[PDB]
RNA sequence: AGAAAUACGCGUUUUAGAGCUAGAAAUAGCAAGUUAAAAUAAGGCUAGUCCGUUAUCAACUUGAAAAAGUGGCACCGAGUCGGUGCUU
DNA sequence: TTGTACTGTAG
DNA sequence: TACAGTACAA
């Protein structure tokens, strides 16, 4: 009659297990459909569910932006086309048609073939009067004559296209851009933090070191030279290095345990950055990004070369200077390796394919892997002096478009492109009515509180116009609502607090926020000679107000010496400094510098406003205006100031908490408690947690705010979302099996916020009275994992995980187990364990002690533990997943004439263009029909699978019926098409499963179920001496395991009756059963370790190249689904207690 | 603890950038190379400077869909579950 | 002309 | 880890 359900909720498993009173698991005979013989299955009620881990949102998020940035840069060309087309017109009439069709091979292009002028002579001197872009441009910029309106319009989309980068705001100066400027910021927030002990730089002139033509650690030595106190491996050093780029490490300057990589020219260099100010704190992110400021300053100096002179437009003068050196230094090595080593001339410049020079230009190398290939050739060559240099500061054959480009600000491009248009203002009317236009084509930017440009069809527009018309960025400024879509912008990407929700959180660097944080660091000390109100008062209005950087010994020399006469004073709360600070305070009182203003109550909210201000904007424009109210309390020297400082980051607290809600009986907020609470101070959370005051009660009244309705607005980790759902499909399919009877208790996995826990309350107990605010008809029981782990280590029921996937149904039994006997053992921790201490395991009958009621024997209840344990029939199910995502990978292989290679736009052939490959099936689709085949036609019957990618996918489920049609099936019976999705489960002879991986690949489905003696020794032989626990039980394991040998033999004997049964791997199997018999003598160690590998082979999922001591074994792929066509297709449900059977023999 | 807004620079693919000489040639010697156009998920319709890789999904019967419904129990055993006995 | 085996590929 | 490319058995 009663019984209960264990849970075990993992990433990629649900373990499941149904338990009566007796801590049996029932078995019961269910019922298959189908058109099998088999009319009814005996299944026990113990068993997994697995499934792949659900992905976030972040690679779809990456896609989304780029796509919308490729479709803007588009739309920018088109503007510019607009502007050009009706002059353009007269002058070239299918100049534009060209270099549309420019991609198309020649017989699929209508015009001619050369793209710009449409002649041959003409593009020949193209080429040869300008060989790069840059020196059209520069031209263009340095000349007073009439040009030709096509070469104007390709250097303006040359630089409206690439347009360089926004993250300096308005015009260039050298305040932001001059390389010493930027030092000096660098040493001033060095500086601002590290007030102890502090760098100073005043006689040095950075532009000579960092600017130098020389190589990059030299100038790192020479800087540290220049400065006596520091040195090239302290955290200066360090800084420079990483401004530089020499990927230095971290580790050193903070006594890290792991290395502590960062590099700013990495592809993704946001993450490693992120852990390491995790781990060292948020202050020091200054000093980041000041250091990668610093380094586009650098790298802005170094390719423009021609900064020294003010006679022509800087980067493209720059890039023709870098083009004449790659010339006259490719030739001096071509006729020095021609003439001095003769041999290996054609391995470097023909062979395009072992990184030489040919491999540089014409394949796949980069600009590092070239110099690593040619270093060594230079240095066994003689006369390479000169050009050896070059290559050690990486200045040798340089690219024109390289990766060094990204440092490159818009204002430069801004400029030639005002140039030009200056230059060709008088020449073409069009281009001087149109000036603005394409200068604002180029600086327009869409504000980050804009968002999509959308009407009301996006997801994630929020953006309210004024007008309904077409958006372009010459009427972007009267068509958006600012104001609104600001609003929009607040309402949208502001958090929630956790604790109580619906409340909008603070900025980590808001002032109350700063106040929270310093006085919960403050309020845990304790000094020997806890505080009181006033010794807190003091010391903040003393030293948190007055510096930023607070430690114990400016704390003992500076408080209790000076103001409260004490002369040796001993504090143990904090070790040697304050870890939290008033950094907003102090950055505002250096800006605003009116004390007594930051130090009144009444402007707590206004400077709240601001912060908040500059937490969520970035841009100026809003900035501007939000803060433009506050013009009347202080004027435009401060202004100009604080419109240029910028916050990130949220906190995790609302206002609402730190002086929101108060206290009943005492009338204090929390942070009215961290002002004075006697003498036995008390922290945040043991604020939240005393029983005593209301503050908890008033947090949990407030939580509270279909199925997949209520599951469309949760919170929390994406790869655990779906192991909450999933345990709830399966919660409800278990109580649908036993007759719609409710469970007595269940329980639940893990100090851990578990909302899984208030989520099958709510839907198990929907009762209520007027008196019982809730009828607990089901007992959620939450346990946690140290408690199973330690009850499995203690009474020898071990678990590994290369075995089988058993060990997740035998966890949520072994849950429910120990959860049952500890609601029954104590009733009294009732509500200690349900939503809403090991010692009695080990008399040797238990009872309740209250009760006469017998909960634990320690007799015929271990041996019903140690029989399911050893129990073999385990219901393991493989989630069947329809695959979704990008149809194919990204990579675009070349031309070819085969015809697997997927075309990249409709009218693109791949065995011209080339295409891409490897393709994502879908699902598989069975089908029979007839197939044309032999050149005497004739229609043969086959039944075979075919696969649906997920290109294909929507125009296969429009109709079916001509999809496949075109592909050469006819006569296709429409009722016997079967949807098989991944990892659908077909049954062979003798027992075996296979499981369907794609159209072509199948997948090993079969358990091996060995006994639970034979797991114990395989986990006893291993771990050998890192028990850890007591030499009595060592040396019990010790013996234990020395004197049963034979179970190894007999376990490589099971393995080579299961694997010949279900895996049909007999090669493999030789190779095992060789590489056991002749390392058959080495120690219990190795030996084990690699027969716990061992399990690879017969392990369930896709075969895997697993290892012996020396030994690899390739492992063997089942590249055919041929065999499937006769076998039986189960289809089993979330719990695999229910089954429909189908004989795909029957069928064709 | 998730989710979202704005941009950059690469990279890949095809084409354009006239290759020369000896050549019956399968080819050999020499010269040259740095750039640009276009696409960057096929595409979709409410046609927006929007959307298209996250989440969700065993089978069958109703229902456009949403969604709802469909599968006896006890005992003895265990190689992926089997057997025995009542019941409609 | 159709299946298997081994190695390489993948923003 | 499924798919691609090349190399053999019939």
């Amino acid at each position: 009659k009663k019984y209960s359900i264990g849970l075990d909720i993992g990433t990629n498993s649900v373990g499941w297990a149904v338990i009566t009173d007796e801590y049996k698991v029932p078995s019961k005979k269910f019922k298959v459909l189908g058109n099998t013989d088999r009319h009814s299955i005996k299944k026990n009620l113990i068993g997994a569910l697995l499934f792949d881990s659900g992905e976030t949102a972040e690679r779809t998020r990456l896609k989304r932006t780029a796509r919308r940035r490729y479709t803007r840069r588009k739309n920018r060309i088109c503007y510019l086309q607009e502007i050009f087309s009706n002059e353009m017109a007269k002058v070239d009439d299918s100049f534009f048609h060209r270099l549309e069709e420019s991609f198309l091979v020649e017989e699929d292009k209508k015009h001619e073939r050369h793209p710009i002028f449409g002649n041959i002579v003409d593009e020949v001197a193209y080429h040869e009067k300008y060989p790069t872009i840059y020196h059209l441009r520069k031209k263009l910029v340095d000349s007073t004559d009439k040009a030709d309106l096509r070469l104007i319009y390709l250097a303006l989309a040359h630089m409206i296209k690439f347009r360089g980068h926004f993250l300096i705001e308005g015009d260039l100066n050298p305040d932001n851009s001059d390389v010493d400027k930027l030092f000096i910021q660098l040493v001033q927030t060095y500086n601002q933090l590290f007030e102890e002990n502090p760098i100073n730089a005043s006689g040095v002139d950075a532009k000579a070191i960092l600017s130098a033509r020389l190589s990059k650690s030299r100038r790192l030595e020479n800087l540290i030279a220049q400065l006596p106190g520091e040195k090239k491996n302290g955290l200066f050093g360090n800084l420079i290095a990483l401004s530089l780029g020499l990927t230095p490490n971290f580790k050193s300057n903070f006594d890290l345990a792991e290395d502590a990589k960062l590099q700013l020219s990495k592809d993704t260099y946001d993450d490693d950055l992120d852990n390491l100010l995790a781990q060292i704190g948020d202050q020091y992110a200054d000093l980041f990004l000041a250091a990668k400021n610093l380094s586009d300053a650098i790298l802005l100096s170094d390719i423009l070369r021609v900064n020294t002179e003010i006679t022509k437009a800087p980067l493209s003068a720059s890039m023709i200077k870098r083009y004449d050196e790659h010339h006259q230094d490719l030739t001096l090595l071509k006729a020095l390796v021609r003439q001095q080593l003769p041999e290996k001339y054609k391995e470097i410049f023909f062979d395009q394919s072992k990184n030489g020079y040919a491999g540089y230009i014409d394949g796949g190398a980069s600009q590092e892997e070239f110099y690593k290939f040619i270093k060594p050739i230079l240095e066994k060559m003689d006369g390479t002096e000169e050009l050896l240099v070059k290559l050690n500061r990486e200045d040798l054959l340089r690219k024109q478009r390289t990766f060094d480009n990204g440092s490159i600000p818009h204002q430069i491009h801004l400029g030639e492109l005002h140039a030009i248009l200056r230059r060709q203002e008088d020449f073409y009317p069009f281009l001087k009515d149109n000036r603005e236009k394409i200068e604002k084509i180029l600086t327009f930017r869409i504000p980050y509180y804009v968002g999509p440009l959308a009407r009301g069809n996006s997801r994630f527009a929020w953006m309210t116009r004024k007008s309904e018309e077409t958006i372009t960025p010459w009427n972007f400024e009267e068509v958006v609502d600012k104001g609104a879509s600001a609003q929009s912008f607040i309402e949208r990407m502001t958090n929630f607090d956790k604790n109580l929700p619906n409340e909008k959180v603070l900025p980590k660097h808001s002032l109350l926020y700063e106040y929270f944080t310093v006085y919960n660091e403050l309020t845990k000390v304790k000094y020997v000679t806890f505080l009181s109100g006033e010794q807190k008062k003091a010391i903040v209005d003393l030293l948190f107000k007055t510096n930023r950087k607070v430690t114990v010994k400016q704390l003992k020399e500076d408080y209790f010496k000076k103001i409260e006469c004490f002369d040796s004073v001993e504090i143990s709360g904090v070790e040697d400094r304050f870890n939290a600070s008033l950094g907003t305070y102090h950055d505002l009182l250096k800006i605003i510098k009116d004390k007594d203003f930051l130090d009144n109550e009444e402007n707590e909210d206004i400077l709240e406003d601001i912060v908040l201000t500059l937490t969520l904007f970035e841009d100026r424009e809003m900035i501007e205006e939000r803060l433009k109210t506050y013009a009347h309390l202080f004027d435009d020297k401060v202004m100009k100031q604080l419109k240029r400082r910028r916050y990130t980051g949220w906190g995790r607290l609302s206002r609402k908490l730190i002086n929101g809600i108060r206290d009943k009986q005492s009338g204090k907020t929390i942070l009215d408690f961290l002002k004075s609470d006697g003498f036995a101070n008390r922290n945040f959370m043991q604020l939240i947690h005393d029983d005593s005051l209301t503050f908890k009660e008033d947090i949990q009244k407030a939580q509270v705010s279909s199925l997949h309705e209520h599951i469309a607005n949760l919170a929390g980790s994406p790869a655990i979302k779906k192991g909450i759902l999933q345990t709830v499909k399966v919660v409800d399919e278990l109580v649908k099996v036993m007759g719609r009877h409710k469970p007595e208790n269940i329980v639940i996995e893990m100090q851990i916020t578990k909302h899984v826990a208030q989520i099958l309350d709510s839907r198990m107990n929907t009762k209520y009275d007027e008196n019982d605010k809730l009828i607990r008809e089901v007992k959620v029981i939450t346990l946690k994992s140290k408690l199973v782990s330690d009850f499995r280590k203690d009474f020898q029921f071990y678990k590994v995980r290369e075995i089988n996937n058993y060990h997740h149904a035998h966890d949520a039994y072994l849950n429910a187990v120990v959860g049952t006997a500890l609601i029954k053992k104590y009733p009294k921790l009732e509500s200690e364990f349900v939503y809403g201490i090991m010692n009695f395991f080990k008399p040797l009958i238990e009872t309740n002690g209250e009760t006469g009621e017998i909960v634990w024997d320690k007799g015929r209840d271990f041996a019903t533990v140690r029989k399911v344990l050893s129990m073999p029939q385990v219901n393991i199910v493989k989630k069947t997943e329809v695959q979704t995502g990008g149809f194919s990978k990204e990579s675009i292989r070349p031309k070819r004439n085969s015809d697997k290679l997927i075309a990249r736009k409709k009218d693109w052939d791949p065995k011209k263009y080339g295409g891409f490959l490897w393709p994502t099936v879908a699902y598989s689709v069975l089908v029979v029909a007839k197939v044309e085949k032999g050149k005497s036609k004739k229609l043969k019957s086959v039944k075979e699978l075919l696969g649906i990618t997920i290109m294909e996918r929507s125009s296969f489920e429009k109709n079916p019926i001509d999809f496949l049609e075109a592909k050469g099936y006819k006569e296709v019976k429409k009722d016997l098409i079967i949807k098989l999705p991944k990892y659908s489960l077909f049954e062979l002879e003798n027992g075996r499963k296979r499981m369907l991986a794609s159209a072509k690949q199948l997948q090993k489905g079969n358990e091996l179920a060995l006994p639970s003696k034979y797991v114990n020794f395989l986990y006893l032989a291993s771990h050998y001496e890192k028990l850890k626990g007591s030499p009595e039980d060592n040396e019990q394991k010790q013996l234990f395991v020395e004197q049963h040998k034979h179970y190894l033999d007999e376990i490589i004997e099971q393995i080579s009756e299961f694997s010949k049964r279900v895996i049909l791997a007999d090669a493999n199997l030789d190779k095992v059963l060789s590489a056991y018999n002749k390392h058959r003598d080495k120690p219990i160690r190795e030996q084990a370790e690699n027969i716990i590998h061992l399990f690879t082979l017969t392990r369930l999922g896709a075969p895997r190249a697993f290892k012996y001591f020396d030994t690899t074994i390739d492992p063997k792929q089942y590249r055919s689904t041929k065999e499937v066509l006769d076998a039986t297709l189960i289809h089993q449900s979330i719990t695999g207690l229910y089954e429909t059977r189908i004989d795909l023999s029957q069928l064709g």
